[PDB]
């Protein structure tokens, strides 16, 4: 958009006081649009925002779909019910698309350091794997592939180029073996990632910490509490 | 749009179960555009759609009405908090707009029963008391007097026609109260309101019934606090 930059990062933070995530969501991209590289903290707000209004129509795509899952004699009901499902589905893509319209436009090709193309392909991984879990047939797969191969690119990245304590780097570890487990239900190739991505972490407990130590242990508490129950639950 | 009656009110109950609540006023809009009397389920579904979509848009109102107050020192950041309440009022006024055209143009005229007719005249009342809350100036006179007069004009229609304990009459009496109370500031005929209410569903116990006895009484109470309140201040 075309309004000053600091007017709608104000916006947007009010919009989030309101709850009233849609506002919040349309400021950002509005920022987003116009083609600089995001601050930490108008990135962080685009995520939160986008975060929210999905995870609004998330919700209803589940409730409904229970409904219309559950046998349905009754014509008008059974009908109602999947179309109304139906709209909630595209309501959901057309929000995962404008992500990652604006993630393909502006936000990876203006990243200009590598935790930022980091975050930004996890991003793209995170969004793609909210459309897979609404897709059928080959879209689905095609969906599922796309996740996994945002969240592959963004994971060698942030190998070479970050720290293995780099909160953003361990968020990645944290989704993209939660990916593995949850969509492609492979608990053996979640424990391998969440393994790894928390032994180099652990191997450099050498921050400073002792005064922000937690902004890297509270993800590394995550990431061993999903290891030992996927342990002990196979 | 191509759906019936039927259609659309099941969208109206899969949209509640959704918690999309604007979706669930749309579709109830739509029933009562169709020109029939909306059966008591229905008016209940347009009255919770309509309630959830305005009461989201008041908290919302009140959020950014309080952020303003505490500050900022610059030149957007009280300007923006004024204009995004600013969109959030005009947001909420063309809910309230909406609804009072619904009932002027379908629900009040199409009403063959007092009680429905009492309902839609108290809502009336409600969604112009909402108006006011965010009106300034000589809009918000002309508010407040047109709230005052729909709830007046469904205060002489319970009176003459539906007993002293039915709900809708109680909550009528209720609401108006508290208007005149909180909006007008005129506690003695706020008082004077719910004392001869109260006083008269007192007086006919008998004609509560198993179905709404518990609804009845709840309302009482509700009169019998703020009078006790009231009379304290």
């Amino acid at each position: 958009m075309t309004m000053d930059k600091s007017e709608l990062v104000q916006k947007a933070k009010l919009a989030e006081q309101a709850e009233r995530y849609d506002d919040m969501a349309a400021a950002m991209k509005a920022v987003t649009e116009q083609g600089h590289e995001l601050s930490n903290e108008e990135r962080n707000l685009l995520s939160v925002a986008y975060k929210n209004v999905v995870g609004a129509r998330r919700s209803s795509w589940r409730v409904i779909s229970s409904i219309e899952q559950k046998t349905e004699r009754n014509e008008k009901k059974q009908q109602m019910g999947k179309e109304y499902r139906e709209k909630i589905e595209a309501e959901l893509q057309d929000i995962c698309n404008d992500v990652l319209e604006l993630l393909d436009k502006y936000l990876i090709l203006n990243a200009t350091q590598a935790e930022s193309k980091v975050f930004y392909l996890k991003m793209k991984g995170d969004y793609f794997r909210y459309l897979s879990e609404v897709a059928s047939g080959e879209n689905k797969q095609t969906t599922v592939s796309n996740s996994q191969q945002a969240y592959q690119e963004a994971f060698e990245i942030s190998k070479k180029e970050m720290q293995p304590t780099h909160p953003i780097r361990l968020g990645l570890a944290l989704n993209f073996s939660v990916f593995y487990y949850e969509i492609l239900n492979s608990p053996e190739k979640a424990c391998s990632l969440a393994k790894t991505a928390f032994d180099e972490a652990i191997a450099e407990l050498d921050t400073l910490n002792e005064e922000s130590y937690k902004d890297s242990t509270l993800i590394m508490q995550l990431l061993r509490d999903n290891l030992t129950l996927w342990t002990s639950e196979n």
